[PDB]
């Protein structure tokens, strides 16, 4: 019962890590708000969890007015917010020469503005509960990739905003951390050519992709009392990916 | 002259480190495009430099339409672009709880969008000259501050965009690097109280604020042949600030 | 019990975070080997734990002959090794100009050699259990201090040895990670003056020193199944210390 | 004449980067001490440089008594030391399971003790000239490699000792920085199988190995007045290697 009666708001709750986060927190006694643009996935997850202990909601995290209303209505209806998981995301592939101003606006709106807005509007509620924030960043926020320029800029914004907010609020009893996953098994990635999955298994020392549960576990730890002295941290959940200096594996 | 007949585009060239960069590159033979939204300031710097070797451009770098036009106009008139200094920036002080959505739009528009747009629209021209980009990020992009949340997110994006674009374009002969200053003596920090400045002399092991010329020296180095194997680097120009683990002096 | 019948070897187990780790793992069902060169201290901790579930080993971990023997003796008697906590450490204060070659030999022998030897001689046993290593490094290994030069070099080695061994062994089912505390309330720092401790409450955003139990909590997490995809990570347990760019508070 | 009449002591002066460093500094007016275990290479380089402006000397940098005598004799004979280049090195290949205690002693003696000892004994001389230190670290000190455990520990010690010493001495006017090269063209590496050199050209965005001159250039910059505000920095000279989060290049 690590999260007994704690109110956990999950943005991007309809993706693999979002759903694994929702089930892990629920299993540990949390009341879970599954917030997402899309309705089907979060409605199905919410319906699968204990009645009265899960609600699905529509949100555009790129919309600060909608975000502010969502955060106040959750606090009004459930009386508290204890945990924010900023798990919404969009990915676009390409260099800045292969990706449009529009692509940049899309990445920035969800991957940066979403973290800024949901953290700003949850914080007054988190300050009352001495709750915490866990951002879903990425190894792509700790270092660059080939062919994901906008994505790397945005997750780099999330990684450093995590540090800055942690300094601003940690002394008022609200810890702010991120998880920085590498390759996570979804149907997107299960479908990838074998040649591509092999290149990931070579660069990742554990030699496999993460299960979404393996990332949700770290999110749950970082929201737990055991993480009482972890603040402003960007935890690589990457089987060793970012532990390399970038030099090739030779035997 | 290290920069003899090289076209150097410098955003935020009307003041501080941009101005110091304009004088240093001009002294070393560069033709300098001075871009700024402070029309009088940038006109004065432009006019102070050798006739026919400097042109002022009145531009808000947050405007992708204006930026695209400037980069193509410069290329047409001067026949080339060798160096982009993404130096234009604005600061705002406070946590996300003390700074408005409008403060965020101002920070993100100049400090992220301006870097993204100027990089994107210069790059086709830099690919022809095998030129380079030097972003002015900040130590505020390599880690967090207390009370500059939006600025830290923005410079966070600049730091990781520097890495990603370096991976994308280095193989095509275009190096992308940043300088990451700590306290520099400019209009951006001239209002900051004495007790904060005194704490900077403690946290910076060199025991003083930087002169703008000291950062312009590193921008010139990073645009030089001597930096031919430096790519995707965020060079701290901070007198040791980021070298510290954040702990106070042990003795 | 998360660690039911797991053999956990803990260096520096007679005091501070090693002791707290011994109690936490023991509480969670571990059989604990308590290694220390403080024979009375480690005997007292060992004797305080459940009978037949703890053994004290009087060892100087800087001694590769003694370390090789302990690791093989433990494996013989207990039939397995599941977890190594490389926690033993000594501190010395000063620049290289104020600390002797003998100070360096003491720092390097315990703080680097001891980690290297214990890791090397445990690893054949951890490969059989698909166990893990948790190094106790320091924020003093992720960046510099004023006046702990030798200690910073040593913890520097621990941090990057953690990354390299993670790449070497993660694919064989052995995860290698560190915890990087800042100020923790132990014998190592109990002599440090009040003015320095007060500065720590400023530089640590949580505004307090860590309890040893708060670091032992993260060691237990990193040795747990919930850390199944964390490998080669240097987890800061520093209340935000390393999240800062080193600058003093901006407001 | 950037280094006119400045006394530059280069350890490891007989290797590719050592010789390129010696020629670059000499070209800029330096008086160069070429210090190395081996005699032939440094004698030949010294004999090739202006008479009265270069001397070759034997040193074991693993020997603190010999190092201390060398530093005092250079200061006695030439009257000053302005620059230390800590460029001595030994590499060993393998995990900790493939490399002996002896291998560790060899790596630690030259790659750590050499930097500690030469910096300790030069410093009193550098404090009189407000000179500087440039450590030859490695990307292998900024992150791990597969199959170089001891090497990664040692260069990780050099990277963090650089930070610590920079904090200790930068306020007394002695800046301390490192260069962190990746693959550098030598005959060792020119001879490598094409399959291995291809894997380096893939991970390095510039798509090639560094010339030793490209690393020497960065050493010369970091010792120059242009680097007046760079202190405690570990400059990647790696064509982008460490700019990657470790994820594979996919197209
Ligand atoms: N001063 C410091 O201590 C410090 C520290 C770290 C980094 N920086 C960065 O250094 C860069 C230069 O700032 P500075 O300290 O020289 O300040 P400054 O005020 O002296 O100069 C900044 C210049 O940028 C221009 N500018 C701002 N927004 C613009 C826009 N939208 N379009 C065009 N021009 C614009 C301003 O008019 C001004 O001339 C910024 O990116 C800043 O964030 C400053
Ligand atoms: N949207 C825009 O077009 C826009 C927005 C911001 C500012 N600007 C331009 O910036 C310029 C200044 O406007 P502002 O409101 O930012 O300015 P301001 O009056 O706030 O002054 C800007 C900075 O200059 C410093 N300063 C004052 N006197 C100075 C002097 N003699 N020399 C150098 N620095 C001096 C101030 O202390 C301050 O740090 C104008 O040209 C304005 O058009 C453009
Ligand atoms: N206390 C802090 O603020 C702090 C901060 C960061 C990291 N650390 C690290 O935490 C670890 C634990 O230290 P602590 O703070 O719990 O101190 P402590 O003094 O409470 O415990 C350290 C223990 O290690 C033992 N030890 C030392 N050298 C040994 C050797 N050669 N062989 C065997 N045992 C040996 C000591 O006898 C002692 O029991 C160390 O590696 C230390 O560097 C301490
Ligand atoms: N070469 C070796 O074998 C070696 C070297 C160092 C110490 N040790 C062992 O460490 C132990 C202590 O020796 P030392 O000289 O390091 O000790 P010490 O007298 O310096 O005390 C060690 C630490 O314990 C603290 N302390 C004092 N009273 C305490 C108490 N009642 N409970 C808990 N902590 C207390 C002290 O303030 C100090 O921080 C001995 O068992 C000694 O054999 C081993
Ligand atoms: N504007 C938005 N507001 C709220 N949630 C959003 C928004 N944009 C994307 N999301 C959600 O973020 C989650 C993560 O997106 P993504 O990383 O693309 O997941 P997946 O790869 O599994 O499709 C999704 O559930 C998606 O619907
Ligand atoms: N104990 C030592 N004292 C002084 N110089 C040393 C010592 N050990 C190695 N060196 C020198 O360090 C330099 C760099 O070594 P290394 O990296 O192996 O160079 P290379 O790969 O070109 O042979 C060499 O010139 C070598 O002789």
């Amino acid at each position: 019962g690590r999260f007994d009666n704690k109110v956990v708001v999950i943005t991007g709750a309809g993706n693999g890590m979002g759903e694994a986060a929702a089930r892990r927190f629920s299993a540990e006694g949390a009341i879970v708000v599954l917030a997402d643009w899309a309705k089907e996935a979060v409605d199905k997850v919410a319906a699968s969890l204990p009645k009265g202990r899960a609600m699905a909601v529509h949100i555009d995290v790129s919309d600060h007015v909608a975000v502010e209303k969502m955060m106040n209505e959750v606090a009004e209806k459930l009386g508290r917010i204890d945990v924010l998981l900023n798990n919404a995301g969009v990915h676009v592939a390409g260099s800045v020469l292969e990706t449009s101003i529009d692509d940049w606006r899309r990445i920035a709106g969800v991957d940066i503005d979403g973290v800024v807005f949901c953290s700003k509007f949850a914080l007054p509620h988190l300050l009352k509960t001495k709750g915490c924030i866990v951002n879903t960043a990425s190894v792509s926020g700790l270092g660059g990739d080939w062919g994901a320029a906008y994505y790397c800029a945005a997750k780099g914004a999330v990684v450093n905003l995590t540090r800055a907010m942690a300094l601003d609020h940690g002394g008022d009893g609200v810890r702010i951390n991120s998880v920085c996953p590498s390759l996570v098994k979804t149907n997107m990635t299960n479908g990838w050519p074998q040649e591509i999955r092999d290149k990931f298994n070579e660069r990742i020392a554990l030699g496999r992709a993460a299960e979404p549960e393996e990332v949700a576990a770290v999110m749950a730890f970082l929201a737990s009392d055991d993480a009482s002295f972890i603040n402003g941290a960007n935890i690589p959940v990457d089987g060793g990916a970012t532990a390399s200096d970038g030099q090739p594996k030779i035997v």
